[PDB]
């Protein structure tokens, strides 16, 4: 994930320790990740790049339950929805052109001039119920 | 709008002014608006009792683009999906069985036992435009 200013190893050590994992998280636990494996790196410099990596684009945004967004650098770019299991964290890539459809058909039928889609789908695994 | 507390002025009045209006707004707002009614009733009350008509589910919750959390009353007590324009704030709830059949295809495709999905949608409305 590029940065539009110059790059600087705080800079380099979010990118890697964003496409590292594959899970949703917050700046906190990202903070905490990265503190604990040797970066030294502050809680605003993160918050400010992720801020400045989403205006991007390069990661997606989801804000939880209780409202604080978790941030995941997704290996596709394209556009796509993702399933998320809140016990496990893991994200699937999940994409269908039937919601697109039925919010573009929504749309015109009301009048809207544009449609910005919010579709989350939150579930648990089937191991999650297995003990 | 029934609560399961006893029967009491403030839960009326507080599902009154709910009723009244129809547009999604957040608790503050609620209780400006209800203090320049002459209702004169606590912050904390409108919290807490909102809370609660939540979870007794007669009452449909949102959570706004930066955090907040607006909430309105919807007549239909059947499931549905809301269209909220930020610019003037209106919702608007329509249903779709398109959503339905996805979520459980996704479901039965990747075996999670039970699913919650959240779909709210924002656009603006064609007065927006209008000047
Ligand atoms: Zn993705
Ligand atoms: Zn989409
Ligand atoms: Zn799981
Ligand atoms: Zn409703
Ligand atoms: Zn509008
Ligand atoms: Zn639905």
């Amino acid at each position: 994930p590029p940065v539009k200013g110059r790059a600087t190893r705080q800079r380099a050590a979010v990118s890697a320790a964003l496409q590292e994992v594959e899970e949703f998280r917050s700046a906190q636990e990202l903070h905490d990740m990265l503190k604990h494996k040797g970066d030294a790196v502050g809680l605003t410099t993160v918050y400010r790049t992720l801020q400045s990596l989403a205006d991007a684009g390069e990661v997606d945004v989801l804000r939880t339950a209780e409202g604080e967004s978790v941030y995941r650098r997704c290996s596709t770019g394209d556009h796509h929805h993702h399933l998320v299991c809140r016990a496990c964290g893991k994200a699937v890539e999940v994409e269908g052109p039937a919601v697109e459809k039925w919010a573009e058909a929504i749309a015109a039928e009301h009048g809207y001039v544009n449609v910005a889609h919010t579709v989350e789908i939150f579930g648990t695994c089937a191991d999650c119920a297995g003990a």
